[PDB]
């Protein structure tokens, strides 16, 4: 109970910033997550014995893929930690508990292939879950790990609080399905502008949590340029493999996944920042003003990609 996790000074300071990189030392990542749980939630939220055993089962169930791996899980959890820390009073105890676990679990057992590829392959998961295929899988896997003997970090919640936390984690994970983001943000955009946005309305909270999940999930674009640039290599490493596998099914992949169209990456990144990233962090900044550093970081990276196209780098 009196056992705090501590970090070295540089990490202790930088971990509070939205653009923190968790570093290349894998064996530090559990401690960083537990540190974040303790400061965001309390040293009491979870029995440490059970949280540590949960963290290591979650880690085990992430695969060795270029991007959708254990590093991504902790990265996305850190972005959520920074949102929650900069919005102290706006979220319940249950929400702070649920959302960090949701982010850690959001890509459990990812194979490095999109919902599209599972459907064209005719993967069994595409028959079990017609829409948001991987995201329903990710939640399924979260439930399974929670039900391993000694792994139920929520044991000390009431029956109703336990159903509420599982429901927060379920919506949060399904929201990471980018196909659902566009509608969710348009709806939030209308509600903020016409002035009908109400954070005591559960259906509104759900939409706002959904947008946070998208923002944490895309947070690669909100780092300093060298981190953003180096992460894109891993993102494209998965996309191009999927592209290869499309060609194996006798289907021309979209240019984003065709390694023969590497040259169009800078221009494809512009459309992605303009169509997805900037609108995401803009609506989040309007709803949660303290998350503005993410919009600024995103606009900085948009500008760095504009410079790449102009041959300046
Ligand atoms: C959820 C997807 O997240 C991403 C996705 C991407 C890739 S976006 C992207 N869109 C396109 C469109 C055409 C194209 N032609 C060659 S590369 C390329 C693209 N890359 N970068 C960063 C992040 C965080
Ligand atoms: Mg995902
Ligand atoms: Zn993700």
């Amino acid at each position: 109970g009196l056992m705090q996790f501590t970090l070295p000074v540089r990490l202790c300071k930088e971990i509070e910033l939205f653009h923190f990189d968790i570093g290349p030392f894998e064996n530090m990542w559990p401690g960083i997550f537990v540190y974040m749980v303790h400061r965001s939630c309390g040293t009491s939220c979870f029995e440490l014995e059970k949280l540590c055993r949960f963290i290591m089962s979650v880690k085990k169930n992430y695969r060795r893929v270029p991007y959708h791996n254990w590093k991504h899980a902790v990265t996305v959890a850190h972005c959520m930690y920074a949102i929650l820390q900069n919005n102290h009073t706006l979220f319940t105890d249950l929400e702070r508990k649920g959302l960090l676990i949701a982010c850690l679990c959001h890509d459990l057992d990812h194979r490095g292939f999109s919902n599209s590829y599972l459907q064209k392959f005719d993967h069994p998961l595409a028959a079990l879950y017609s829409t948001s295929t991987m995201e329903q899988h990710h939640f399924s896997q979260t439930v399974s790990i929670l039900q391993l003997e000694g792994h139920n970090i929520f044991s000390t919640l009431s029956s109703s609080e336990y159903e509420q936390v599982l429901e927060i984690i379920r919506k949060a994970i399904i929201a990471t399905d980018l196909a659902l983001y566009f509608g969710n943000r348009k709806q939030l955009e209308e509600m903020y502008q016409t002035g009908s946005l109400n954070l005591n309305n559960q259906s509104h909270r759900d939409r706002v949590i959904g947008l946070m999940m998208t923002a944490c999930d895309l947070c690669s674009v909100t780092k300093l340029w060298p981190v953003t640039k180096l992460t894109a290599n891993d993102i494209y490493a998965e996309f191009w493999a999927e592209g290869d596998e499309m060609k194996k099914l006798g289907i021309q992949p979209i240019p984003m996944m065709d390694r023969d169209k590497k040259d169009e990456v800078p221009q494809g990144q512009l459309g992605f920042y303009n169509a997805v990233a900037i609108p995401c962090y803009t609506t989040l900044t309007q709803i949660l003003p303290p998350t503005e550093p993410l919009l600024k970081a995103c606009r900085d990276n948009l500008s760095q990609w504009e410079k790449v196209i102009r041959g300046e780098e």
